[PDB]
C-alpha cells in the first residue's frame, strides 16, 4: 500500500490571498520517499488550488451533497467539483457528523453517489469519549464501517481511503497514544477483512486522523496498520512536509 | 425602495462550463427600469461569477457559517467570500432549514456575524402547510422574524433584505395566489413596523420567494408590499430577465 497523507485545511485560511500563499509554499516542498498527497480546502478556494497546486498532488473537497444538482440551496455537488478536474472528497468528518449533524444514512448515500460518479473518497469514522471509556471503541467503529460497506460499489475499493478520528481525544482533556492509533487502524483493517475479505483489507489505506504534528508523525507512521494521516492544523504550516515525509518510516 | 431581484441558482448548474455560459447570457441582458440584481450560485462557481459577471449586478453566496474560520470541515465563512469581493449571502432558505436542519438560533447567529462583518443578507422565512391550513401563517412568520430582529446590529438594516417563501406551496399540491404573496409581504412589513419602527419597515425590501416565472412576475411585482423576488428555477433561464424587468410594474 502506498502511504497516503491528506492535508485537511478545514475552514481555513480566511482569504484566497492566504490560500494562494500556502499553495506557493507547498509547491516548493521537497518530498522524500513514496507518498500520495491530497490537499483539501474550502469550496471557494478549490478552483485556485486546482489551477495552482503542484500537479503531482491532488486537490480534495471537504464535503459534497448526495445528488447531482437541484433544489439544495447552499450545497455543492460531485459534478460541480469534477467539472474543475477535482478527483477527491472527504466524507463524514467528525466536525460534520457532530456540528452539522450528518448521520450514517446521509454519509452512506454520499459515499455511494460519489464513487458511482468517479470520485475517490476519504471516509472518516471514530468513537466518542463514552464509548472509549466503556471499552466499546471497536463495536462503535464497526457499526460505522458496517454502514459504509454496502455503499461501496463493486470494484470501487481502489478509490476508498478510511480515516480514523479519535473523537474521544478531541476537546475532551484526554490524549491519544501512538499505540491507540495503531490499535484502531488494525481494528478497522480486521473489520474489513471479516466483512469484505483479505484482498480488500490488504489494499485499503487506513489513516490516523487524530493530532498529527512534526513531533509525532514519524513514530505514528512506523505503526504497521497506520497507512498515513488526515492532518488538521499542521496542514496549514511548513510542518506539513515533515508529515508527508514521515512515509520513509513506514515499512 | 428600489425593486430587488435575486436569482438563486440553488445547486445548479452541474458544471463550471455551464455556469460560464449562463453568465455570458446574463451579461447581454437588457435591463429596463430601476432594479437591484443579485445572482447567487454554488460556492465553487463564486470565483468565476465574481470575475465574469456584469459589474452592475452583484454576486451572492447561498449560505455561510457562523465563524470567521476554524475547525468546521466543509463550511465556507464570511471572510473567505469577502476575500473575492463578494458582498451578499442568502441565509435561512427553506431548503437549508428543512433538509440541512438549520434552526433559528443557528440562523440568527449567521445573520449577526455576517452583518457585523460587512455583508448584506437575504434572510428567508415562511410557513409550512400545517400553519397555512390552520390560519396561523402570520404567527409562525412573526416568530421567525422575531428571532431575526435581535441579530440585526444597530445601523445595519440598510443591508437586510427579507424573502418570504410559501413553503406550504412547495411540493404540497397547493398553489399560491398573487393575493397570497401580497398578504404575507404586508404581514412581514407590519411585524417590522410594530417591532423596530416605521422607518425601518419603510426601507426594508421584502421579496416574494415562491414560484416566480415570466407568466406571473408582472402581476406579482405590482403588489404594493412585494419589493421584488428571490427567483428559483427561472434564474437559470432566459426568462430571468423578464423577471428582472417586472420592476416597471411596481410603483
Ligand atoms: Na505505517
Ligand atoms: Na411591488
Amino acid at each position: 500500500r502506498t502511504f497516503f497523507v491528506g492535508g485537511n485545511w478545514k475552514a481555513n485560511p480566511k482569504t484566497v490571498q492566504e490560500a494562494e500563499k500556502l499553495v506557493e509554499m507547498l509547491n516548493g516542498a521537497k518530498v522524500e520517499g513514496n507518498v500520495e498527497v491530497v490537499v483539501a480546502a474550502p469550496f471557494v478556494f478549490l478552483p485556485t488550488l486546482q489551477q495552482k497546486l503542484r500537479k503531482d498532488w491532488k486537490v480534495s473537497a471537504e464535503n459534497v451533497f448526495t445528488k447531482p444538482n437541484g433544489a439544495f440551496t447552499g450545497e455543492v455537488t460531485v459534478p460541480m467539483i469534477k467539472s474543475f478536474g477535482i478527483e477527491w472528497t472527504i466524507l463524514g468528518h467528525s466536525e460534520r457528523r457532530d456540528i452539522l449533524k450528518e448521520d450514517d444514512e446521509f454519509l452512506a448515500a454520499k459515499a455511494k453517489f460519489a464513487l458511482e460518479n468517479g470520485m475517490k473518497i476519504i471516509y472518516c469514522c471514530g468513537e466518542h469519549l463514552s464509548e472509549r471509556e466503556a471499552g466499546k471503541a471497536s463495536e462503535f467503529v464497526s457499526a460505522q464501517i458496517e454502514k459504509m460497506i454496502p455503499a461501496i460499489p463493486a470494484g470501487k475499493w481502489d478509490d476508498v481511503v478510511i480515516a480514523y478520528e479519535p473523537i474521544w481525544a478531541i476537546g475532551t482533556g484526554k490524549v491519544a497514544s501512538t499505540q491507540d492509533a495503531q490499535e484502531m487502524c488494525k481494528v478497522i483493517r480486521d473489520i474489513l477483512a471479516a466483512k469484505v475479505g483479505a484482498d480488500i483489507a490488504n489494499k485499503v489505506r487506513i489513516l490516523y486522523g487524530g493530532s498529527v504534528k512534526p513531533n509525532n508523525c514519524n513514530e505514528l507512521a512506523a505503526c504497521p496498520d497506520v497507512d498515513g494521516f488526515l492532518v488538521g492544523g499542521a496542514s496549514l504550516e511548513a510542518g506539513f512536509i515533515n508529515i508527508v515525509n514521515s512515509n520513509v518510516h513506514s515499512k
